[PDB]
């Protein structure tokens, strides 16, 4: 039962954090790089390592200590360091004869979710013998209805540098208490479109005027943003993921 | 078309997924078509059934109940939108040592809610393809199937059985019914593909109804196609992902 | 026409509910909705193109019910007919490359629609003068080379199905002011189509006084143009594709001095 | 100061302006030269007949203290299915195959004002020797090539301002309402929208539209909508008319 | 605490100005545009010319003196000489046998901000052992965390043609008091598209009603409008950019 808010100058609080992009790191250089990708020789053989695997982020942010809930309200949110990918002169494959490397680009996938508890996973996969890596939590017993739906694939997005984004989602049959939003964008070449602004606001509010309640005063904020892939001289490509900024408003709630 | 009803016990929802129907070659295959094969003449088209993806449909039993189910929101959403990120699964090298080739080209996303079948209209892009034993297809096709022949009319009242390639929503009828698609051509066309569990789309009509469901039961129809899988040798196939719907409705009385 | 008040009752409202074929040039018996394949003089000056290969404009007049009293066009539902026919990519089309599925239909695209109260007006507008249009097609007469920009000696109605070609007229911005017309050219060899279908939405055909179209004689005048791209053979010989339009007009009875 | 409206109140124009495009020969009216490329920056040296200019018409109003003041627009690109003859010399995109459509940069453009619309010059290097019978910046220096405030000129005659080497002027036109787009790349494919149903309001923030001086009324255009690629190779602006249609209405001013 | 706005026809002001691009400048004929883009062997060893780095603009802009603050309410900005992008004859590389020359395309980034105070900028790049030039102002002792988030990288834009574009982003933690736009467009190929128009404002009001503040009557002013790269007949390219224009109308307003 969802009662009155709760007013006066001791009512509202905000966070405010970051949450770094979890893309593999496959050495002491290459924070915010997955490992570059290699190609099975069969389909049955896929078998990825850990490193070359980007994982959702999340962070659980503890609220001022509380039947009364914070609900949260409102959300900023921006990628951070948007122009590195202008850094076109090192290591790279040039576009034709002479020209400078080509940029970041191809496949992005960009999320965020805010919500009052764990973010609620379906699992996926693109192909159900794929062997996902021992460090990485993704679908068990996977069959082949796995590649469509297969409803005993739940799981909490409750630990960082874990589930890999290829093979999870948000469950939409749950996630009441919690927002999402993503855009997968494909493709070999597409051009990656990053806007900044500090002037744009998310109302989280539901249908009924009622945001993510935070059990236990805990704040729950996920994210994906892998932008592309970077190319080598070589050809050899790895994902590229910036970090995500979070503002979030949040005021009191009577709950019953 | 009367008044809705009121009160603890007049509303209800229904929250399923649809499976795609993609053509399921072999049983590892789920969610692809067969790699497609190109005629060697145009009259020559003979498109086998595993390479030609269906249209899907779930009838969903209501709550027993004059008094019928009106839907009237919405909300959907494709299913496992990041397994396309899956590009090391002995897919086409882009260049030398590069990533596989992710699923891209021609897509069709589409969703339907009746409260009946919905209904299609047969066209075809070549009316001397012959479709295959086991699906559902236009009859009789004349070079006016082309561009229309009315004769071509169908319920989509079977799963894994009414090709795609051949069939539409038929404008002249489904007034008991809300569609939306977007065909998207193209063979290097890169997928969009958007999730968020905050957006809903009201199924009402400009006199505020909706779909009224016949025999307390809701009709709910998909595809989504959405794009080409390249294998490491070239050959191609159809890759599709299931969807979400969630629908409210309430008790309408009439006459 | 002076207008006045609108007709109420049972008896005051009608609708329109019909589909027009696409016009791509059909040449041969197994090849409706398709054009010839294209090909390219090596001038200007002998730029001849063959019926066959021209898509034209197709045009409908609707008799309404008989009826000083006119019918008015108010809103308007349309779709383009068969868009899941573009995921034909196995009919002996040309491969993208080894072992892969047929190119798709795609690159240049008109798809235009309008609803009047009398035929479409057209005004004549030529890539190349020269351009010899054949016996069978109405085209611009006693081209110049300011035909290339802007003659005003162009002025046509539509008011013929398969025969104005869509490359050398468009409708004319000067008139019109009995007609609701909309369209859209996208270029480009590669361009992706595009189609949106959906039984939800509505066009509006009032004017910014609250009166839409007033059809002259009883007549209600709807045309179309949707060229979806080029189909392209095995040969690498390519056709322009289209498809059926379908429209339903409401109108109302409109009192007129 | 701004007053009333007057409520014999309204007029109208309603005209067409043609592309500038170049016109090399009698044959090629809207297109310009095909485009060749210099060796070096200091020898950029294009003809006439190969520069796009800005159109512009100067369309007397009833004489008239009132002015007459702006309020709407409708405008049109005239001819958008030209771009469908892919029959016509030029190259197949591959064997066998159609010609390549037009595409490629496009600049489209138009304004209304009460006076000829204010340019400010900008070149893409300054020293492009800019041809006789056209109207440039001139005493070019590097600065020209971000800006400089001493490019500053009318656009008050037509066939003669180059749009590559002006703009208009923002720091000025309070009386002129603009709007452009300059879509870039080889290969961008053409999107031309028609529809006898949308209006433009020409309307400030204080309500009021550009005020005519001297019961003048300009109206401005550029629509370059690509390049065409002949079967050579060569390749040579396109462009089309433009209709205007604007309503007016006599307002007093002190 | 911000109390209530000041009218009379003295109670406003606007200020109009233009920044030009800052690109390089490689030499006295090249203003506009950047140095060649060359492509380092690896991410150790980049070490970018500071004339092959585009950096942010900035301008400082006094206010009529005035306790009241000038509060910044509209503004109209307009990228400047966008038609300069059709010169397409002049020292270029055709894109086939006998075609114009290939346009300015590829990456792109168009930002602006308005503010009462410098632009708070936090440095993230896209290798940390880049090594940055003499004369720019760049993130001191990157380390690893410096490709996703090291929130020692603190700084403001107060310095013209010093801060490379590349390595600093608007801080999202902070910049209360500034309002800022940008969007990165990337892709070897990217076309531009620019728009121009005199009919547009940007209101900068925050959701309290309140404009940015206007410390010491100062108004600050950033851009970047790198447009594309061009491309020489070599093949070589280099950073265009192009001049920003800006007119913002404030009002007085009362403060405690
Ligand atoms: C940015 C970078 O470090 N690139 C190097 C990569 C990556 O370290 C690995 O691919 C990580 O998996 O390794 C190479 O052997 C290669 O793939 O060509 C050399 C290349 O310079
Ligand atoms: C995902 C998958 O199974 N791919 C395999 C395909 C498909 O099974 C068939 O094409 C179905 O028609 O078959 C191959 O022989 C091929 O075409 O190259 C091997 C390839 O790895
Ligand atoms: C759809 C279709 O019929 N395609 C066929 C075309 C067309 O009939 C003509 O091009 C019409 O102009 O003819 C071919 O000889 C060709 O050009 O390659 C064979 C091709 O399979
Ligand atoms: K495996
Ligand atoms: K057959
Ligand atoms: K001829
Ligand atoms: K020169
Ligand atoms: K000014
Ligand atoms: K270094």
């Amino acid at each position: 039962e969802v009662l009155e808010v709760k007013t006066g100058v001791d009512s509202i609080t905000e966070v405010e954090c970051f949450l770094t992009p979890e893309m593999g790191d496959p050495d002491e250089h290459l924070r915010g790089f997955s490992k570059s990708i290699s190609i099975s020789d069969t389909f049955e053989s896929d078998s990825p390592n850990k490193d070359m695997l980007p994982c959702y982020s999340v962070a659980r942010i503890p609220l001022p200590n509380l039947i009364l809930m914070w609900e949260a309200v409102t959300l900023k949110t921006e990628v951070i360091g948007v122009t590195t990918l202008m850094n076109v002169h090192s290591n790279g494959q040039a576009t034709h004869d002479n020209g400078a490397a080509k940029p970041v680009q191809g496949t992005s996938f960009h999320f965020f979710s805010v919500g009052g508890e764990a973010l609620e996973l379906q699992g996926v996969v693109f192909n159900y013998r794929t062997t996902y890596p021992d460090g990485t939590i993704f679908p068990k017993n996977a069959t082949v209805q796995s590649q469509v739906m297969n409803t005993e694939h739940k799981a909490y997005l409750d630990k960082n540098k874990a589930y890999p984004v290829e093979c999870w989602v948000p469950d939409p049959t749950r996630n009441e208490n919690t927002r999402y939003f993503g855009t997968l964008t494909g493709g070999e070449n597409v051009p990656p479109v990053l806007h900044i602004t500090n002037t744009a606001t998310t109302v989280l509010l539901d249908e009924f005027g009622v945001g993510p309640l935070c059990k236990g005063d805990n704040l729950y904020l996920s994210a994906v943003d892998v932008c592309g892939m970077f190319t080598n001289r070589s050809g050899s490509q790895q994902w590229r993921g910036l970090s995500r900024y979070f503002k979030v408003q949040l005021r009191k709630r009577r709950v019953k």
